[PDB]
């Protein structure tokens, strides 16, 4: 038996001038 | 039996001038 | 039996001029 | 009485191969 | 009475291979 | 009475191979 | 008599997740 | 008589997660 | 008589997580 959990979060609030911004979320699982 | 948990968080608030900003979240699991 | 927990956090508040900023979160688990 | 002046200039001449170039002009005023 | 002056200049001439170049001009004024 | 002057200059000439170059001009004034 | 040779090569194989990748090949010759 | 040879090579194999990667090849010849 | 040879090589294999990587190859020849 194998279990594999991955969780990612990006929260943002009251923001201004987020020019040329990048948010990257990247996930891989192998067997 | 194998368990593998990964968790990532980025919180941001009251922000200004986040120009050319990068948020990277990267995850890998192998067996 | 094997357990493997990884946790990462980046909190930011009342910020200004975070130009050319980088937040990197990187995780790997192997067996 | 309040006065607030902002001025920005970018001049370029006899140029070649300005590939993936970025010119950013950014201005804010508050009260 | 309040006065607030900001001035920025970027001049460039006879240039070649300005690849992946960045010119940033950033200004803020508060009260 | 309050006066606040800020001045910035970047001059460049006869240049070659300014790859991955960055010119940053940053200004703030408060009261 | 003048001879001027320029050669560039980029080979890639068995690849994954080449996100936001850049391959630049740049050539100039003058007289 | 003048001869001028330039050669560049980038080989890559069995790769993963080459995110925000840059390969730059740059060549100039003058007379 | 003038001869001018330039050679550059970058080989990479079995790689992972080459994030924000840069490979630069730069060549100039003058007369």
């Amino acid at each position: 038996q194998l279990h594999q959990q991955q969780h990612q979060q990006q929260h943002q609030q009251h923001q201004q001038h987020q020019q040329q911004q990048q948010l990257h979320q990247h996930q891989q699982q192998l067997s």
